[PDB]
């Protein structure tokens, strides 16, 4: 029982069938975030989260030990919930911190981007695709210190990306498989690299590159790679910054820069 | 509970991915089952054992299913090293082996067995479960020594529940996600087409001399009905197969349509 081991406090937030509360561990006094994930009862139900999806997330969280990523401290389960005891991240969203400023220079921005890249480099080294990198999932540990530390959060749709042959072997031979299996192109780590390109674009310019009037229009823009570097937004942005973004916002995932290439890019190597 | 307190373990029946199957008997009823011992992956292990996620995925599917043409899960235990599934004992062997032993097999007899496969798949699809590994070796008989043997579909090791998807902002999502086309129930319908083609002819429609040829043949839907091998096969049967072996999953017969097709419905 979690309440026997942690003193539960205020609600901090809520997401997909989950409620996050602040807590404090009895005995140590250390503070954490307790994420209560509502379990799905019957497999036919669309409420809660299936046990297998909870496990997928927990298995990924268990592996993580990097300063730019949230960590898992403990786990409990009661009748209705799986309770993850996570690192407490209190500094808010990176972009909300940046909002307190009157302006932001390209060099100030790249300080933070390097941290995001370092976190993603760690994840990708373990074959973990986050799949929902966006500003809301880029938090700060503490926003009042001189050099705030980025924390990537929310592994709710993260997956480990198996080697390509691990898929094919499961069928024994291809004799009975359909064409959509033969031609199956799995989602991979490249998707996160795209997201990084979008994050960089907005971090530097304040503009969202693909946002349309409706979600459907945004999706059309993404699929067409319909963006530009208009001077109203990019007149104080370097050419190397634009090159970095261009090499990420590539439709073909196989032609996009990888995280290693991103870190070797001259724009990033310069600091 | 420990499994040994409830079941007498017997002889080894088979093996799976990090799994051993043993015959067993329930204490208190004397009824026989198959016990499948699946080795759990340790948190410090990379590749040994089966992941908890994959065990849970399959178990949650098995827990849901009850139908005469599908293997039944009777009990589950877990100890330090293994998850143990107590499954219905399916003893009659492969359908295709039983058929190969018949003096003669008529098209009408063939359709009656095919209809049982369709009944099982109709049930699975009604629960949004794609089997994804339908092939002769997963189509067994419960008991072969009866006048009309009952088909049992087995092996839910790669089966999945089937279901834009983005509840928050789409602004950061990659084009391959925006354009993602998940694998679906239609894949099982293709497999049924291939099974039917082999059932009637003994030939495989897409198999090539190498793996790449087989893959290429599937993708192009490059098959035909050889005059010799299909000389005793009705046009109505060929029509059934043609309406399943279709490249676009959206244009294949669904399970409901397959059961309504005159080849099945006429009998
Ligand atoms: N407290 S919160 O609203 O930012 C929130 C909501 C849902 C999930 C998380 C989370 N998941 N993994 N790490 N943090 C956080």
């Amino acid at each position: 029982m979690v309440e026997d081991h942690y003193e539960m406090g205020e609600e901090l937030g809520s997401g997909q069938f989950a409620i996050v509360r602040k807590c404090r561990q009895k005995g140590t006094g250390k503070e954490y975030a307790a994420k209560f994930i509502k379990k799905r009862r019957l497999s036919s139900s669309r409420r809660g989260v299936s046990r297998e999806e909870i496990e997928r997330e927990v298995n990924i969280l268990r592996e993580i030990r990097h300063p730019n990523i949230i960590t898992l401290h403990d786990i409990f389960e009661n009748k209705t919930d799986v309770v993850l005891i996570l690192e407490l991240v209190s500094g808010g969203e990176l972009f909300d911190f940046l909002a307190e400023k009157e302006s932001l220079t390209e060099d100030e921005a790249t300080q933070f981007l390097k941290q995001i890249l370092d976190g993603v480099h760690y994840l990708h080294s373990k074959r973990i695709a986050h799949f929902d990198l966006k500003p809301e999932n880029i938090m700060l540990l503490d926003k009042n210190v001189p050099n705030p530390r980025i924390k990537l959060i929310d592994f709710g749709i993260a997956h480990k990306i198996e080697a390509g042959n691990e898929f094919k072997n499961i069928f024994g031979t291809p004799e009975f498989v359909a064409p959509e299996i033969v031609n199956y192109e799995p989602l991979g780590l490249e998707a996160d690299m795209w997201s990084i390109g979008v994050i960089t674009y907005i971090l530097l310019s304040g503009a969202s590159p693909f946002l349309g009037e409706t979600k459907q229009e945004t999706l059309t823009n993404i699929s067409a790679v319909n963006y530009d570097f208009d001077e109203e937004y990019f007149s104080n942005t370097s050419e190397l910054a634009k090159d970095f973004i261009r090499r990420l916002l590539v439709k073909d995932p196989k032609r996009r820069m990888t995280i290693a290439q991103s870190l070797e890019h001259s724009w990033i190597k310069a600091i």
